[PDB]
């Protein structure tokens, strides 16, 4: 079955309406599947704080975060995480790393999430986030995932010195047009697998859009990735940064789109 663990606290936000996204989220899941989250922190006010405000500001949230996920990672259920922001993930990925030293790691973002204290240019904890669960630098919640292990899907238009520090370290990019099912599961090999997935990697979703080449991922594209890792190795899926509004019709639509994307592997799970 599933476990949902959903963070309502404030971890570094600079946009209004991500812990409602993911308020929205969790209550859909819950609807569809039968389930009761486990809510973790209190919602405070989005600011433009540098990352060494914002980040000891979010200790108690992270740590929280970081003992719910922990039981779950320990039993036999699918993990999710709904998170209003990717920086929760600076406490769930180490122990993903720590508990399953194997896990392949997709981390689905429109962005690297790999700036360290000296390579960001707007100081945002958020745009740390991969780079901290890999060592690069010390968020405080430790390390241990490998960058050899960590694999980024439909990330484009990355600064140049960012690209590097990506290269340097050995994590891989699947850009949007490459990331076929096929291309993420030949990523994966034998291995369990992870999937965090921030929503700035869809296509801004103009639908009628039968005549462009698309610059970010699909909703498709994603479903097809839950279509394709075996049930039995999926350690758990992270649902981040759904930036829309408590009770607006654009958070019923959003989550819909969420709902079908993750289906096949949610699906399985609750038949497992
Ligand atoms: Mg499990
Ligand atoms: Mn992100
Ligand atoms: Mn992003």
């Amino acid at each position: 079955m599933i476990d949902l663990i959903v963070s309502q606290g404030r971890v570094a936000d600079r946009a209004a309406w991500m812990i409602e996204g993911a308020a929205r989220t969790a209550r859909a899941l819950e609807e569809r599947y039968g389930l009761k989250g486990h809510y973790v922190g209190e919602p405070a006010p989005h600011a433009d704080d540098d990352w060494s405000v914002a980040l000891p500001q979010a200790r108690e949230t992270l740590v929280a975060v970081r003992e719910a996920a922990t039981e779950s990672i320990k039993g036999d259920n699918l993990t999710v995480l709904v998170n209003n922001t990717c920086s929760v993930s600076l406490a769930t990925l180490p122990v993903v790393a720590r508990e399953h030293p194997d896990a392949v790691v997709l981390y689905i973002d429109g962005h690297g999430d790999f700036n360290t204290p000296e390579t960001t240019d707007t100081g945002y904890l958020g745009g740390m986030v991969l780079s901290g669960a890999c060592g690069l630098w010390d968020s405080g919640h430790g390390a241990g995932l490998r960058p050899e292990q960590a694999v980024l899907v439909g990330s484009r238009d990355i600064d140049e010195g960012e690209r590097e520090l990506i290269r340097k370290a050995g994590v891989r990019v699947i850009p949007p047009g490459e990331a076929t099912a096929q291309a993420v599961l030949d990523a994966v090999k034998d291995a369990p697998v992870w999937i965090h997935i921030d929503w700035d990697v869809l296509e801004p979703g103009s639908i009628p859009a039968d005549y462009t080449v698309p610059d970010g991922m699909l909703p498709a594209q994603i479903r097809a990735v839950f279509e394709a890792i075996p049930a039995e190795r999926l350690i758990g899926v992270e649902l981040a940064e759904l930036n829309a509004p408590a009770d607006s019709e654009r958070a019923e639509q959003a989550v819909a789109v969420i709902l079908d994307m993750v289906a096949p592997a949610f699906d399985a799970a609750a038949a497992r």
